[PDB]
């Protein structure tokens, strides 16, 4: 719709923003909407992002905003609230009469918790009383990424001394001083950083803490951010990804695995992002293409009813009509329809045990509702845990309930102990996959 | 870009987006030779006639026929238009990777790599098709959403369903309702109704073109596509999934209603999946039709897979090439009357079902089953002796399976080895 701030309309409206990020969607945009005597939600996927913008408020035009964060929580009564949808989500969603304008900044994530989020203004902004909600990003669904003035891109090729994913890198270009390269998995950062730590060129892997630079090359997965020491001269991509995905293995139910990828356009943008920052920068890759972005797995919808479960007391039914907003939104990232299914499998998991579920949540596990609930039929058929991996740690205690095998819900890692299929949550999911996942 | 290359005076490869004959002319007034390249060369519309039809400057051809002729021969032409450079079915990557290959060492100096919708394509409106979501509201469910009974009784209609078995059951519920029902899919005889009067198609992607008429499109906007799985079990498994549409499916499902006259588009989704990805399942069927058609050993197939890869604005997929070379290069000594079994019947992996006939036949072992795939067995008698040697998964396995072939073992090695 709108590549400039869209005006308040006199009857609800969703708007999308689609604007370099440059220009202030999270800084100049809410503040044009205060100045004309709005009272405006800003929205972001991270913590740091919205602490960054109250900050640049109160230092670059002395304006104090509302910060809502998990971490903290401050209150001025400026028109203007920074918020990430994690603390949205907490504090229950969209206060009656609160705000006239709700900008979803970074609409384009795909982590669960912006989906669910996005999502719950959607449902919830009109009747709140908001008159207008802004879906901000600056790439779109269909997004490629597109040529940088200050980066020259450059393709590697076969010829050079390091084997980097089938191609390599001419030892030169990574004695210029200052350099960044990209790897899909922790094990080979070490292994790359190694193949020349050893051969002295001075290198270290991220994935921790930070380690870096005023000379160095660091080679790093996506764990890095896209700021810190912004002085790199060129970026060496990888462009390839690790995502998480559900498989329905039938094996008795599904798995969540992670597969890799070609990166998508948000990925190569942003790895390519790091260099060209005012200097002259170059990029070079193993692959020309790219995903384009605006598509996400159906394991993402199973993490949002896992958090509405575990996080944000959401019946699985509320959480489907928060979705259900998202999905019949147009112009936002698409997925499988999937919510019968996982509304399905969530509403049959009861009586979770609310101590495993209070050690799930404080682990940071991925699904700490699922793991909590296979460790709550585990403890209560005296079974053992699927792994002794970490993820199971709420079960220490091995002792009684090493009786055999694992009624087995679903797969959520590796599975070590022999297993069984015929708990009735398992025939449970089991049916709820013939009901609601298509066939052929 | 929007206008088609001069020719340059080095050899390049350039891109034409082209919005919905054109350009193949104006090059061919010029006193230069071209070759155009298509999936198909039968008329776009599914009328008239066809584009190899002579009148010559301008050559038209199909990416399979290219490969069966053995790509580029000689100096025979300065400008190849590799067209709808979109497709990712696998005869379409192999030729185009193998004009990229080859061109230049063929003396031509200019390929264009064409499409109406480049990577990243979104559906665009049409001045002339209305589209409305369905809602909840009706009395016929459909993928979530219902139908009103309202919106197809009386007129012309057209709707998409993602599999046979739902065309069907959606087919008997309307003709229990009153409505002329008719299920079409692959299979099936064009008895869509000779005419004029109300009817409502109940359709697969299947029927393509047609000359139907049809007042609105109904869509699902779920597609059925092909994939492996790296399930460990012990190998591979090539299966089929439903996922969302592409923009390329969306827009020809909803170009099926107003022509000329307006026209009614009504979808489950307002969204999309972009277009410009395939499976690694499409490179595993260039090595075996490598194998099976073109007599191509696996890196003569790696060599023009590994061109369409390193060229930009091409649809991208996961880098298997080593992996599919290397397990391909270990499948030898293959059944030579069993691969000519597989390819007359139109089997999609001719090579890999005709290999583990082979691998069964020695071992006197029956196949992983008895459906159609593996009739070349069918002198079953001896054979059925005991566990099936099993290789990889093509299809739903009902004999008992052994999982130490040596094949096996090799085909496992290659996925430690060769996928990250
Ligand atoms: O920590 C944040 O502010 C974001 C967030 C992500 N997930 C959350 C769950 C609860 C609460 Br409170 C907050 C979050
Ligand atoms: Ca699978
Ligand atoms: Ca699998």
């Amino acid at each position: 719709d709108n590549s400039s701030p869209p005006a308040v309309p006199q009857s609800f409206q969703v708007a999308h923003l689609h604007a370099p990020t440059g220009s202030g969607k999270s800084t100049k945009v809410p503040a044009a909407y205060a100045a004309q005597g709005y009272k405006v939600l800003v929205l972001n996927p991270s913590v740091a992002a919205t602490l960054g913008f109250g900050a640049y408020m109160s230092k670059a035009h002395g304006v104090d905003p509302n910060i809502r964060t998990g971490v903290r929580t401050i209150t001025t009564g400026s028109p203007i609230t920074y918020s990430t949808y994690g603390k949205f989500l907490a504090d229950g969603g969209c206060s009656g009469g609160a705000y006239d304008i709700i900008i979803c900044d970074e609409c384009h994530s795909t982590d669960a918790t912006s989906i669910l989020g996005i999502g719950t203004v959607l449902d919830q902004a009109e009747t709140a009383g908001a008159r207008l909600v802004v879906l901000a990003t600056a790439t779109p669904p269909g997004s490629v990424t597109v040529s940088h003035p200050n980066i020259e891109e450059v393709a590697l090729s076969t010829t050079g001394e390091i084997p980097f994913y089938g191609k390599a890198i001419p030892l030169e270009v990574i004695k210029g001083g200052r350099h960044l390269i990209f790897c899909h998995s922790k094990k080979k950062c070490d292994e790359l950083a190694a193949k020349l730590v050893a051969l002295g060129i001075n290198a270290v892997a991220y994935y921790l803490d930070v380690s870096v630079i005023p000379d160095v090359v660091v080679v790093s997965t996506d764990a890095l951010m896209t700021g810190f020491t912004g002085d790199f001269d060129s970026v060496i991509d990888c462009n390839t990804c690790v995502t998480q995905t559900v498989d329905f293995s039938l094996d008795p139910t599904f798995t969540i695995e992670t597969t890799t990828l070609p990166q998508d356009a948000v990925s190569r943008t942003q790895r390519r992002g790091r260099t060209g920052r005012g200097k002259p920068g170059i990029y070079r890759f193993v692959a020309p293409g790219e995903r384009p972005s605006g598509m996400f797995d159906s394991s993402v919808l199973c993490e949002c009813y896992d958090a509405g479960c575990a996080w944000y007391e959401l019946m699985p039914a509320e959480t489907t009509v928060r979705l259900r907003a998202y999905m019949n939104t147009p112009g936002l990232p698409v997925c499988q329809d999937h919510l019968e299914f996982w509304e399905g499998v969530f509403t049959g998991l009861t009586h979770i045990d609310a101590h495993f579920l209070s050690q799930t949540k404080q682990s940071g596990e991925n699904f700490p509702y699922l793991v909590a609930y296979q460790a709550t039929v585990c403890a209560r058929a005296q079974a053992p845990p699927p792994s002794w991996d970490q993820m199971w740690k709420c079960l220490i205690r091995l002792k009684p309930t090493l009786h055999g095998p694992t009624p087995l819900l679903y797969r959520l890692g590796a599975v070590q102990n022999e297993v069984t299929l015929t708990h009735p949550i398992t025939k449970y999911i089991m049916t709820c996959m013939s009901a609601d996942l298509e066939v052929v």
